[PDB]
């Protein structure tokens, strides 16, 4: 089954290589990508502070795992719980701002199929919508 790991793997790979090149898209040496699908240049929290925000889901292949912003009911999150991609972006993403984030296996789940369709090397992107900001202390 391993094969998958191939596709998931060069898609994936791909996926950033292109997905850095798509427009709108931002690349960071940590090897995370977000794009700023609405700019609202306001708050955000830090990696302490939580944060609450609505998301899609989805793999390099279009494979939908998950989702939120479809709903469009935002989540609680404490940017320090979050996937390490999430947790730097959010701190990047300003209130009222909604980015999307394609977070390297590495930096999401894990380079190993660590979950449902989620399939070995795969890579995770999400949809966040900044809806309101905490703050620990
Ligand atoms: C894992 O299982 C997932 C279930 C699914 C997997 C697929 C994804 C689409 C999703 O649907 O969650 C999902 O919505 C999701 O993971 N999200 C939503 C979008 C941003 C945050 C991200 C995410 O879960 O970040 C976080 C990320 C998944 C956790 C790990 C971060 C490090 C990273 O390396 C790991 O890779 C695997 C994943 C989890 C969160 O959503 C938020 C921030 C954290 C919680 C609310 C905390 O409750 C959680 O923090 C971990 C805790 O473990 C606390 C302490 C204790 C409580 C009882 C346990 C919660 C467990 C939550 C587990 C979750 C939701």
């Amino acid at each position: 089954f391993n094969k998958k790991a191939d596709e998931n793997k060069v898609k994936g790979e791909a996926f950033l290589t292109e997905n850095k090149n798509k427009p709108g898209v931002v690349v960071l040496p940590s090897g995370l990508q977000y794009k700023v699908i609405n700019s609202g240049n306001g708050v955000k929290p830090g990696k302490s502070d939580t944060v609450t925000v609505e998301y899609t889901g989805r793999l390099i292949d279009g494979t939908v795992f998950d989702s939120t912003e479809k709903t469009g009911k935002p989540a609680t999150f404490q940017v320090s719980q979050v996937i390490p991609g999430w947790t730097e972006a959010l701190q990047l993403m300003p209130a009222g701002s909604t980015w999307e984030i394609y977070v390297p296996s590495g930096l999401a789940y894990g380079p190993r199929s660590v979950g449902g369709p989620i399939g070995p090397n795969e890579t995770l992107i999400f949809k966040i919508h900044l809806i309101s900001v905490k703050k620990s202390s």
